[PDB]
RNA sequence: UCGGACU
């Protein structure tokens, strides 16, 4: 609903809509939680979106899962580490559950189907090493339960330092998967 | 050494 005629026709098009095709996270807060992030004039959210550098979309009830929000980050690492972060500290000072309670949000992350067993380590060994010392608890889907577009999504359940640690390492040795599956023998024994 | 677990 914007009738602009748009009758002024400079040889500079400025155009002031941005496809938002970037690094796109999903990470949910409480319901409760949701109204200190979003409340704020109902502004405060969309403050996020130039803050961090973002397009930032929340969640409407719309999933039955509706106890919680997911918010939508698309953005570069710049995005993800600042909003995540972000949010997840204002869980700690919102003092919802932040003094008396660890603020456990879940991230999800964009895994390849073929790489979902690879990003849990040889077995669950990830899970094992960045929950015990990083206390970054990952999961995966059962097997895989994949998209079309071979997707799969992991979990990351624990606090801004050991999130951000795991989510690097998970796309750190996914990469470099996908990497050695394309130079390499792709994925067969034959020579 | 690239498998599958832990919820």
């Amino acid at each position: 609903g914007a009738m602009g005629p748009s009758s002024v026709s400079g040889a500079a098009p400025f155009s002031s809509f941005m496809p938002p095709e970037q690094e796109t996270v999903h990470v949910f807060i409480p319901a409760q939680a949701v109204g200190a992030i979003i409340g704020d004039d109902g502004q405060h959210i969309k403050q996020l979106s130039r803050f961090a550098s973002a397009s930032i979309k929340i969640a409407p009830p719309e999933t039955p899962d509706s106890k919680v929000r997911m918010v939508v980050i698309t953005g570069p690492p710049e995005a993800q580490f600042k909003a995540q972060g972000r949010i997840y500290g204002k869980l700690k000072e919102e003092n919802f559950f932040g003094p008396k309670e660890e603020v456990k949000l879940e991230t999800h992350i964009r895994v390849p189907a073929s790489a979902a067993g690879r990003v849990i380590g040889k077995g669950g060994k990830t899970v094992n090493e960045l929950q015990n010392l990083t206390a970054a608890e990952v999961v995966v889907p059962r097997d895989q339960t994949p998209d079309e577009n071979e997707q799969v999504i992991v979990k990351i359940i624990g606090h801004f330092y050991a999130s951000q640690m795991a989510q690097r390492k998970i796309r750190d040795i996914l990469a470099q998967v996908k990497q050695q599956h394309q130079k390499g023998q792709s994925g067969q024994l034959q020579a």
